[PDB]
Formats: C-alpha cells, structure tokens, sequence
RNA sequence: GUUUGACUGGGGCGGUACGCGCUCGAAAAGAUAUCGAGCGCGCCCUAUGGCUAUCUCAGCCGGGGACCCGGCGAAG
C-alpha cells in the first residue's frame, strides 16, 4: 500500500520569464536539455501589444534530469512551508518549479478512460514536505 | 413639347414603416397590421476560406495584471 503511495517528482520546471529569449543559452547548460520558447497572450501597454511573439523560455525535465538538477538547485534555496502549493508542489525563483506526485499519476494524463486523481490519492503540502525534507535539506 | 413618382390619422413641412436581416408586438402549429417597441444590412476577409494533426476556453484560487507550475471550472 505505502510503495504505490510514496510521493515521487514528476517534472522540473525551470524557466526564465523576460519579456522579449537570448537567456536560453544558460537554462540549456544548467539543466542539460534543449529549452523552449514562451509566447504571450493578450495585447499589453507596456510595449507588449504583439500577441505571438517570443518572451521567455522554459524546461522541463523528468527522471534522472530533474534529481540531477535537484541535487545542484535544492540547495540553493530556502524552502517555506508556504512556498508550497496545496496539491504538494512547490517552486522556488529564474524559476524553479517542482511537480510530485503519486505513482498511478497517468490516470489523469492518458488519453483513453482518463479520470481526475481522488483528493484521496492526490499529494498534501504535509506530505510532499516530508518526502523532500527526507531528501538533502530542511523545510520552513 | 413634356416631366416634376409613391407612402402619409387630409395636404405641405419632417420622416421612408419605398429593397433586405433579427427580437418583441403575435394571442404556445402556420399566417398576421399601424408614422408599433429595440436595432441592423448595401460589406469585409487568400484567410478571417478548406482539411488534418495537436488541443481546451472565460473567470477565480494556491506556488515562483507580462511568463512558468498546480487546482476548480458544460461554456459565463
Ligand atoms: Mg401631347
Ligand atoms: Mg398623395
Ligand atoms: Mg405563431
Ligand atoms: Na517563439
Ligand atoms: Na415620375
Ligand atoms: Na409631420
Ligand atoms: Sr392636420
């Protein structure tokens, strides 16, 4: 029961929200994988009127990339009781956002008889704290 | 030598109910008038057309009014 409940990352996150890019370049060599352009939505006063058009850059990595960028990234921040979301998420920040989740997560994710995770199985600020804290760091 | 139209609570003036579209008037099939009430069309678009693949929107909440992550959300 506990091994298909213990807490797991599903993706990181990491990206670079500018507002017109060039930074790419670094998020390629602190991760380790090809980033991904950010368009922007809705016409803006600040110089911001053109709706498709390049504004920032974003990662996101699984498996092995997100520990291994964990690793060398957790340690740079402070992580808060707060900085945590209510579904067991939590991102610090360049931004650094981490996803957990439980094991049976494609449920929700999978095109065929798909379904929305039970608040049962979803993961708790409680419990996500614990799974990291029990992991290299401290949490408040 | 002719023309100088029609509608109209008489006519003139004003207006166009003079060709079209929608709601209501309209009385739960259809049809239905007044110078009845609300208001539009005489285009625009080579994509703002067509198909396919991928995908889900307003709005609100939580975490780092532009961006990123998560949740709620049959449709506003
Ligand atoms: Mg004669
Ligand atoms: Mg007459
Ligand atoms: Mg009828
Ligand atoms: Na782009
Ligand atoms: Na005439
Ligand atoms: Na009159
Ligand atoms: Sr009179």
């Amino acid at each position: 029961f506990h091994e298909m409940r213990e807490p797991r990352i599903e993706k990181v996150v990491v990206h670079m929200g500018i507002g017109h890019a060039n930074a790419e370049d670094i998020l390629g060599e602190i991760t380790g994988q090809m980033p991904v352009r950010t368009k922007a939505k809705r016409t803006v006063g600040e110089f911001d009127i053109r709706e498709g058009d390049p504004i920032g850059a974003k990662v996101t990595l699984r498996d092995e990339m997100a520990e291994e960028f964990l690793q060398t990234a957790l340690p740079l921040a402070e992580l808060a009781t707060s900085q945590f979301d209510d579904t067991g998420n939590f991102s610090f920040g360049l931004d650094v956002t981490v996803n957990l989740v439980r094991p049976g997560y494609r449920v929700a994710k999978r095109d065929k008889a798909s379904r929305s995770i039970p608040t049962k199985h979803r993961l708790n600020p409680a419990d996500a704290v614990a799974f990291i804290e029990s992991t290299y760091d401290v949490e408040v």
